């Protein structure tokens, strides 16, 4: 029923942040980019546009600032602006110096369809090296009460909020400037508040290394604040009496950048960007210390005052200005992956040493099938004895055949390796069972997989008691999340799992890394490399399935969510971008309908079917920022519950092609 | 005046340690603690941060409700408390403590055989794979005293930890999530007063915390013009459902001072000369810093304050920190074609 | 004059406390319960009907709970529910999880004849032993102001009283499981402040003993009070991933047992029982120490606001849902009577 392709259906708000040109002195000139620039986001359905500090006058006219003239133009320019909002779409922020009781205050005036919403003055007046604010203007911190603008009185004070009614997850907060780079800013109380976009209008006059301190605190504020952060600061124009201006814009979400303008532009800039409002909704849902926070500063919070406006946004397709990646635990960035894996291969290693250590150096008995999963696992434990001064003899691999990778690769490490057919054991029990294989039926059913997978487990944990070791888990998170592994004799079952943690997608990659990182040597090398080149099509691909997983595990996010993200990502196999190690062959697009068929499949196998063997799960380190599925830990459930209401939310919501 | 003298120039010699742990065992704990705070008194230091809950290992989950865990942590304190009596530093040991009808997650601060305060952790995670308000009570808002051994030490968020000799260090604890928080416990210490702000975390280690954690101590460094002291849980904490990497680190006013191994095999310290004179010049030339304090006049006004004596080392022990001999231009190439 | 039979008429008031089949993530299962349950309480002339906490959504489930598509399911049925009580006679005070500001609260959403009266939040979270609340939800204590349900803004906090106009000696307190097990319960000030009916929506996952400490509790809250206690437990339905549940429901007044229910029943079950307002309006008037206490605690007992709606009861027989006993001087109980 909803439109599918709408953006703003899917919880997302169009922010841009605009750089404009600067005609010193002249408010008319001023006003006439911003209503330029107001409209190129107006026809990119943009519902804010935050533009640089002092606006309409110029940040750095100095004494120009107390001329009548100026004060008087400025009003005027402004009146003009309100007017020709009255047909824009967005929320416009737009600084200027105006009179209020005995001065003059550095305002952010916030306007909307043909009436101000709100004057909010610059709290923090900085008057020091380059800047000489408090000689000309009146700090804000703590005024109230009103301010007339063209015959109406309108909110006027730090403590206001622009909470859009058809769209709850947009609510504005503005500051100005110096606000942000003090212990306590404005914004920090208006994120408990409520407010969960963050505008900042900067003049901030360009130095070296200013705008790394630009960004180091626009980013941590999104980071701590669970708030997207609109920064625009001004560029061309302003007075190089003693200064410079790069005309920076950008836009952070979470402590991600979400868009940026190029420094020391030719012209004007804007950085336009879709900020999801479920992430930040989901994020503010879980962290319940940022609740806790609020209620330490109740008197702060519950002061402030909510100034209501009517969005109405476009209802189409207006594209996703986000990068939405195609692996959400494979991030693109080639530097941005080296240090994942680094890190995932750290936290496995470390987790085992710990087991290890804790039972004075037991034997490590693993199950060898020369799959991307066991080979990773051997590779990991060989590590984590090698660290802790333990002959490599001491792990016991043990290949199963049942009805050349792993052999090649134990002799090459020089672990204790070992073959048992399982064959034997297996016929035995299929024939006391009565199954009809045992006398001659091709019946290949879960219980004929099910008696070879246990057997191999019932193996290994009897090796592990006679040998005084402990059998090494060997299944990722992917399967864990399916529910892709055979429960409580098989597979699912171990004394420690070094892969419990990580998904598939993400497997490859730290055998690549272990490769590459050559601390094994040339012939481990050389058999890792033939592992990945040599090496379950009905639970889907494991990429889709990897994408849904993080933002179910993440975000919580319903199912025409996670199709109209998977849809952005996989949709085009030649738009985005992909992780290093994808041969342009090894580069598959996915249609709306074979995401929705595989979503269907994993909302009823994650939410419904799986979570029993999740329920008792050996133990294992954590490792994705993702999360991970311990019920100990990220992932609490009940195993008695059926999916209905996802799979009625894809019927309604996600078109069937 | 003593010219080679880092002290007398107005430096505080800073170390963020992380110790072996071995959990739900508080003496073993206070023996890594304290071989590691001998090294520290050595070194002329005159603070150490050790990991959260560094007496009894963070990650113990119901066990630290188990009354045997808590009577040897307090055991453990006052041998801990005893031994300082010879040590220099500021010790920062994390540690379950009961006050009232709860434990809680604290920060004792010991110095020259006397605790000076103990520091409840304020915002305790309860989600994903936390657990902390299963067992512990927040600190937020306690304030009043808690009884250690005899005596009656000041108990709460609110303790600044001031140098009598030395009115440039003056020291503020917060733990692990009171960092991450929007109104973070600290941010008001250093409008209060304080300039060196330390943090002993517990922090599973998980893909991109790192960056996670860097983002927040050195943004929370530069917001409040202060040094920031950082120590995280490594090896011997329980990895049943995680993993840990033991990093430390100090910031300075934005720049990184010092930082140690991650994921290392044995103990590790950060340290790094803080300079409190770089500090005090930033803060008497950022008025709306003060501006700010005015703002929250009552939040910032209301600190207590406990005065010790250092008595640091009058002698020459070198000088560890990297000063550049071109402040205009940095040695690192890919800063230097930057700027 | 009066009609003489019936009871609304000598300052009755009929209390029902509900407990339905759970369908755990499946909030229109468990409305299509509700809404039965609900309409037998209209049946039976009931002005009020109280369900186990959580209902809409499910006590058990957990992580489930921070699912967009269980909220958004939870909102859309709750919705179909204040809809259908346009037709109905009792108050419905059914339990959901609810979005406001930061997090979700475990909320008692009182439902009216076509609107919602106010919406309760928990206001003490277990996270202890079996209990993991504070995980997945945010306390409810000192929470004032008012949520938007569709459309509306309506009261939200636990400083909410709802208050018949037409039947004066009705006055509704709301509070939630461990809300009562507090050494200062919110039902406690909301007795001081006007309270005479208090409501308590629970999961309570049912163990060894637990049956004795939920009586405990809500007999001496009622005795204690001066006032009647409605009490819902979860059963049926319910996840039993960790726990089992008993469904039990019990009704008190001043200490003595009106109505409960069978426990571990096969299927839903009510206790529906007579409240005397009269009975409670005469303790309160003649013990004056209850009233001292309030004055006690003036700040605190004065600060509630006062939500009020029209009952307009049944007029004519109903028949009397209570024990009357012919001897209020000799019990017929036994042991009872060999005791006095
Ligand atoms: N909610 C619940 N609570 C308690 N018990 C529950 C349950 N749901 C099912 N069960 C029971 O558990 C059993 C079903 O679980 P399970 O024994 O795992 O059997 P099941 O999951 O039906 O099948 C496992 C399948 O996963 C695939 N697999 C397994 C292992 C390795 C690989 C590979 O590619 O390497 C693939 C393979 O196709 C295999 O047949 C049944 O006995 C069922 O009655
Ligand atoms: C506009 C502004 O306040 C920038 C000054 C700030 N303190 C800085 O960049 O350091
Ligand atoms: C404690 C710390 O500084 C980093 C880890 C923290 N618990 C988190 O990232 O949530
Ligand atoms: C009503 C409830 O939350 C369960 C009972 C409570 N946790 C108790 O203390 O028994």
């Amino acid at each position: 029923s909803m439109n599918f392709y709408s953006a703003y259906q899917h919880g997302f708000v169009r922010v841009a942040a605009c750089t404009h040109h600067t005609t010193i002195g002249d408010p008319a000139a001023n006003a006439a980019s911003v209503l330029d620039m107001a409209r190129a986001c107006h026809d990119d359905g943009a519902a804010l546009a935050v533009f640089p500090e002092l606006t309409l006058s110029g940040y750095s006219i100095e004494d120009v600032l107390l001329q009548d003239s100026l004060l008087d133009a400025v009003e005027d320019a402004l009146l003009d602006l309100v007017t020709e909002s009255a047909d824009l779409l967005p929320v416009l922020v737009v600084g200027a110096p105006l009179r209020h009781r005995h001065r003059i205050y550095n305002t952010a005036v916030v306007i909307h369809r043909g009436a101000v919403l709100g004057v909010v003055p610059k709290s923090y007046l900085p008057t020091y090296r380059e800047f000489y604010e408090r000689r000309q203007m009146a700090p804000g911190d703590g005024e109230r009460g009103t301010i007339r603008i063209g015959g109406a009185d309108v909110a006027f004070g730090t403590d206001l909020l622009f909470a859009a009614s058809d769209l709850p997850g947009f609510v504005l907060h503005v500051e100005i400037c110096e606000d942000m780079f003090v212990p306590m800013p404005p914004s920090a109380e208006a994120a408990l508040a409520g407010a969960t976009v963050l505008a900042n209008l900067s003049g901030s006059p360009i130095t070296i290394g200013r705008a790394e301190d630009r960004r180091l605190l626009a980013r941590s504020a999104s980071a701590r604040c669970l708030a997207a952060y609109v920064y625009a600061a001004a560029g061309e124009g302003e007075s190089t009496t003693d200064l410079a201006w790069d005309g920076q814009t950008m836009i952070w979400e979470n402590g991600a950048l979400l868009a940026e303008s190029e420094r020391f532009p030719k012209g004007v800039r804007r950085s336009v960007a879709d900020v999801d409002t479920e992430l930040l909704r989901s994020e503010r849902l879980r962290m319940g210390t940022f609740d806790d926070n609020r209620r330490h500063h109740r008197e702060l919070t519950e002061s402030f005052r909510r100034i209501d406006f009517a969005l109405d946004p476009p209802a189409g397709d207006i594209g996703l200005l986000r990068e939405v990646e195609r692996f959400p635990f494979v991030p693109a960035d080639p530097q941005r992956l080296q240090q994942d894996c680094y890190e995932a291969y750290n936290i496995q290693v470390s987790g085992l040493e710990q087991r290890l250590r804790a039972l004075d150096y037991p034997k490590v008995v693993i199950g060898v099938s020369g799959g991307l999963d066991s080979t990773h696992a051997l590779i990991v434990a060989t590590h984590a004895m090698d660290r802790e001064g333990r002959p490599r003899s001491d792990i016991l691999a043990f290949a199963l055949p049942g009805f050349n990778n792993a052999i090649k690769l134990a002799r090459a490490l020089g672990v204790t390796f070992s073959e048992i057919d399982i064959g034997d054991t297996a016929r035995l029990m299929l024939h006391t069972i009565g199954h009809p294989y045992s006398v001659g039926e091709k019946v290949y059913d879960v219980t004929f997989e099910n008696v070879q997978a246990g057997l191999r487990t019932d193996y290994l944990f009897r090796i592990a008691n006679q040998r005084g070791g402990i059998v090494l888990g060997t299944g990722d998170l992917s399967e864990l999340a399916l529910g892709w592994s055979t429960y409580g004799v098989g597979d699912q079952m171990s004394h420690y799992n070094v892969n419990a943690g990580v998904p598939k997608t993400l497997i490859q990659h730290l055998i690549r890394w272990v490769i590459s990182a050559g601390e094994f040597g040339e012939k481990v090398g050389e058999v890792l490399q033939s592992v990945l080149d040599t090496e379950e099509a009905k639970v889907g691909p494991f990429a889709l399935q990897d994408f849904s997983l993080f933002q179910v595990l993440r975000y919580g996010f319903r199912p025409s969510k996670i199709a109209f993200l998977a849809w952005h990502a996989w949709n085009d196999a030649e738009r985005g971008n992909w992780p290093p190690g994808f041969p342009k062959s090894e580069r598959p697009s996915y249609s709306l309908a074979e995401i929705r068929h595989w979503l269907q499949i994993f909302v009823q196998r994650f939410y419904s079917f799986s979570q029993f063997k999740r329920s008792a799960l050996p133990n294992g380190p954590k490792v994705s920022h993702g999360g991970a599925l311990s019920p100990r830990g990220d992932w609490r459930a009940p195993s008695d519950m059926s999916a209905r209401i996802w799979l009625d939310q894809i019927d309604r919501e996600v078109p069937k092609g």
